[PDB]
């Protein structure tokens, strides 16, 4: 009868899907895990790894984030809220990074993938920082197919929580780059209804959402409570029916339950 872990199990049961959670409380350096070693489709939470990888490149190419990149009609895919505003024009890698992270723009993600030499270049960065679980296999939008059992484009909650920590609290990146990632995450505009909706209003949050087929609804966050050691929280959720609707409420409830236990 584990404290937080039951409640999470009951939430899962109530939802009819599969929930995965990983919290890293950087006070104790304690951890709470629910299906923490199971694989989940990452969907757009993978945008953090791709942006982080371009930042890592920027450390030796100190002019890279300002490099103009052409946005061409053929580049546009299924959800391009920022990039469609610059078709037949250019956007910089900093603007593409913010577009990908703060509006979840898929054409922006693909430009980050291209800059890293394909999906294998995103996976490469993950390995370079000790993440042996993350794998990116496809570009946008097919990486969101979220097919049950499919290992493509998956990670585990434990692995992603550990990596989000190193990227945002640790030193997988250069301080200038880490601070830049933190700033990007904090001004994310998506996921008001996800993790953020389940946390005390007083806490500062940087997060990245994802969604896909099979009602896949994901959120990953680093959380600064006031007067307290920051937290890192991963909440992944996916459902048995291809036609399933999003359940952002499940992610808020998981977060609320985690925040109770603290
Ligand atoms: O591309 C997609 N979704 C997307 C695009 C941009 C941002 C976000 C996002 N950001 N934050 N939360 N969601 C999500 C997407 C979605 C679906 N799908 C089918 C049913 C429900 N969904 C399928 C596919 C695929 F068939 F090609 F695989 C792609």
């Amino acid at each position: 009868t584990s404290a937080v872990q039951q409640k999470l199990a009951a939430l899962e049961k109530s939802s009819g899907g599969r929930l995965g959670v990983a919290l890293i409380d950087t006070a104790d350096n304690t951890q709470v895990l629910y299906r923490g070693d199971e694989r989940f489709p990452m969907c757009s939470t993978s945008k953090v790894m791709a942006a982080a990888a371009v930042l890592k490149q920027s450390e030796t190419q100190k002019q890279l984030l300002n490099q103009p990149v052409e946005i061409k009609p053929a580049d546009l895919v299924n959800y391009n809220p920022i990039a469609e505003k610059h078709v037949n024009g250019t956007m910089t890698l900093a603007e593409l990074s913010a577009a990908a992270l703060q509006y979840s723009d898929n054409t922006a993600m693909n430009k980050l993938i291209a800059q890293l030499g394909g999906p294998g270049g995103v996976t490469a960065f993950a390995r370079a920082i000790g993440d042996e679980t993350f794998r990116l296999d496809r570009t946008e939008p097919t990486l969101n197919t979220a097919i049950p059992g499919d290992p493509r484009d998956t990670t585990t909650p434990r692995a992603m929580a550990q990596t989000l920590r190193q990227l945002t609290l640790g030193h997988a990146l250069g301080e200038t780059q880490r601070a830049q990632l933190v700033t990007w995450l904090k001004g994310n505009t998506t996921g008001a209804a996800s993790i953020r909706a389940g946390l005390p209003t007083s806490w500062t949050v940087g997060n990245k959402t994802g969604s896909g087929d099979y009602g896949t609804t994901n959120d990953i966050a680093v959380i600064w409570p006031q007067g307290r050691a920051p937290l890192v929280l991963v909440t992944y959720f996916t459902q048995p029916q291809q036609n399933a609707e999003s359940r952002r409420d499940v992610l808020a409830s998981a977060a609320r339950i985690i925040a109770e236990g603290l």
